[PDB]
């Protein structure tokens, strides 16, 4: 019947063009490498949020482009901390990540606005800050330290774009205030979304590198068994067999693991509607209801 | 302590205010910022105070840009898992802390100018990781380096002390300008102590590390073919402390230190030229006295 993409896109086509150009000093090293790693879920929400409020501007592209970057650059760093062909990868990507994060800057400050350019920098702050904590964790399965984790790593960077938007257009802080909450619950959707996707073919990673999703935590809250609770035990201590992970995620799935994981998705999802329903209705509105369906609904 | 207090009395409350405005992460971040451990703040402070008072803004410049230069340092050092796991995170922290203390000056222009610096002197490392590539002796590479590396720091940390005090164009300029020929004259200087005896320490680490530094890159140029093949070791990877050795003496012998002293010295003399631009000063001579300790060494 509709099709959702376009409901989506169509009304931002012409900006999205902007951004795609706008997001793409010279080295031979620098050009391949850059050049070599260079769907938008993020700068799609970047441009709708702003036209909830007026016309995209340059800043509202800057923005997106900034963002864009610092997040792609985390995710190259990230490859790096996880014989002689390691450390070569190694040296550039390190880098490179600092390319693509001194170029964030640089777009930040493109956007000729303080606020924006300190939301992107505390934000690099934050990231950074929070990610060398997981390295350096002293003690130890509640879903608050689950979300506690979201919220200052995917979600910051979804309630950032969306407060980015804001700013960019140049609205008043309640505007801003409410752009972020609904970027916020919006990344909190997206990022257990993702983390069901884990217990799935198309496996158990996340628990390879130490992590227990909402999934498997509401399995061990309710359930308590102490078999469960051990393969737990030694999936964080970094300790437990990919056989046993496949058993623990196959425990989760029997015992509503995912069905709960799902009925949380659909509150932060209705929290965001609710968030929504404050404003007329507009194609950008109805725009915005559809990229959140799509989040949700993706499989 | 006489030398340093020419420099260091004409700013000593600013310095204070400055090392105040400085200061299960915060131990393995103070304890990288222990293993690394200020000619730079002291640059900033003194070229502002030429055109006027030290300035909030003044301060966060220096901040943002000395740990802009520690973050570096400290990424520089992944040329197992856990020493580099360790760096690039505590790396990428001190330098998103650098753009928040840029943004905290609260002026666009330094902000500008942190950012893109941030970009160059990355990029300035891809430059020179390009350059094992090629097999070839010219100073044009040299100090291309040198300008996209070191000499761009202290150009950036003049420039911004200019624009933290709001003076103009032209002034702002001759700051930039400045730092740069301090920054070439630090570089330089340093290149050489790879070529003397420190009384653990091997000389020509620089060698052992892939560089042909001024001095070598000289003796190179005005020259003995065996000599061109123990330096394509040192690009091509592979040499040994011995080699190393006697092509440092070689470089001794060939007239490769003196060039490279009298180098640093037009250099220095063209930054003291500048200076003969502004009225003498407690600041000038704290200046020109900088300068010369930058060269002593």
């Amino acid at each position: 019947s509709l099709d959702s993409i376009s409901l989506i896109k169509t009304p931002i086509e012409a900006e999205l063009e902007d951004f795609k150009a706008l997001f793409d000093d010279s080295n031979a090293l620098l050009d391949s490498v850059i050049t070599h790693i260079r769907k938008m879920m993020r700068p799609i929400l970047v441009l709708l949020v702003a036209r909830l409020y007026g016309a995209v501007t340059p800043a509202t592209l800057h923005a997106a482009v900034s963002l864009e970057l610092l997040h792609t650059a985390s995710l190259v760093h990230d490859d790096v901390v996880d014989s002689v062909n390691a450390i070569f990868n190694n040296k550039v990507s390190v880098l490179a990540g600092d390319y693509l994060l001194a170029t964030s800057l640089v777009h930040a400050e493109q956007t000729n606005n303080y606020e924006i350019i300190r939301l992107v920098s505390s934000l690099g702050q934050k990231l950074a800050e929070g990610e060398l904590l997981q390295l350096s964790n002293v003690s130890n399965f509640s879903e608050e330290v689950y979300f506690d984790v979201i919220r200052k790593k995917t979600a910051a960077l979804f309630a950032a774009c969306a407060e980015a938007a804001a700013l960019s257009v140049q609205v008043g802080e309640e505007e801003v205030a409410f752009a972020r909450l609904l970027g916020e619950y919006i990344g909190i959707c997206f990022q257990i979304k993702d983390d069901i996707f884990d217990y799935f073919d198309s496996t158990g990673n996340d628990m390879l590198e130490g992590k227990l999703t909402l999934p498997a935590l509401y399995a061990l809250n309710t359930t308590k068994d102490a078999w469960a609770e051990q393969i737990a035990f030694k999936v964080k201590e970094g300790t437990a067999t990919p056989d046993e992970i496949v058993r623990l995620i196959e425990f989760t799935k029997d015992n509503g693991g995912i069905e709960y994981a799902c009925r949380t998705i659909e509150q932060y999802k209705k929290k965001a509607f609710d968030l929504l329903a404050a404003l007329p209705d507009s194609n950008i509105c109805l725009a915005l209801r559809t990229y959140l369906d799509y989040v949700v609904a993706r499989e």
